[PDB]
């Protein structure tokens, strides 16, 4: 029942309830000859909705605006991307022609602008250190320091203890590390510690690629890496 490449029509958008006001969105990529899938979350907030990550790039974000108002039917009003690459910024325009908030943090933006890619509005304060926290909304939001990538950031949702996160956990089925041109290899273990210290009781662990699990996600995520 989780969605996959090899269900989810082409150029549509899946969401997929995990808990109280929580859903995933899954979106795909073709790349070459491999059709790609991707994670973000969407958060309950009173009537409105909080989004995490695009759903890679405009025509699928479009999708996924879409696809939230037939399912959910309340308004996202703001969004976090949790770094910097297509798959989580990648359709922050669409997010900001439809009337959304876009934040993500500092760093971010930067790497982000450098790269070309498209950049959230607006910076999460606070989150420049290892180790910061920042109160958002439904949910908290964690740098937890250099992964994936430098920037990279997970988001939890304390009511129902999902955690997303995001590129810096790997599905239980990847066994290599994928692209790590932006990733701090030496870093990445103790990154994963910070998570698990920070969030024991979590119930669901969400990768950015693949299919949810639990808590050993994040020690198979320091194991495909060392
Ligand atoms: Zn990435």
């Amino acid at each position: 029942e989780y969605p996959t490449v090899d269900d989810i029509p082409v150029g549509e958008v899946r969401l997929y309830k995990i808990g109280d006001g929580v859903w995933s969105h899954i979106a795909t990529q073709k790349l070459g000859d491999t059709v790609y899938s991707s994670n973000g979350l969407i958060v309950r907030d009173a009537d409105e909705l909080l989004l995490i990550d695009t759903a890679w790039g405009a025509k699928n974000t479009v999708a996924l605006l879409a696809e939230i108002e037939k399912q959910i039917g309340l308004p996202v009003t703001r969004s976090i991307s949790t770094h910097f690459h297509d798959d989580r910024v990648g359709g922050v325009d669409v997010l900001r022609a439809a009337g959304v908030a876009t934040y993500t943090s500092p760093l971010t933006r930067q790497l982000a602008e450098a790269a070309g890619n498209e950049v959230p509005a607006h910076s999460l304060k606070a989150l420049s250190s290892s180790g910061d926290v920042v109160r958002f909304g439904p949910v908290e939001v964690f740098y937890p320091g250099a992964a994936h990538s430098g920037d990279n950031l997970v988001v939890y949702v304390p009511a129902v203890r999902v955690l997303f996160g995001g590129c810096a956990v790997h599905e239980a089925s990847r066994e290599s590390a994928g692209n790590v041109a932006d990733a701090n290899l030496a870093e990445w273990p103790a990154t994963i510690k910070r998570i698990q210290q920070r969030y024991p009781e979590a119930e669901v662990v969400i990768p950015g690629h693949g299919l949810p699990g639990g808590l050993e996600l994040l020690q198979h995520t320091t194991n495909v890496v060392k």
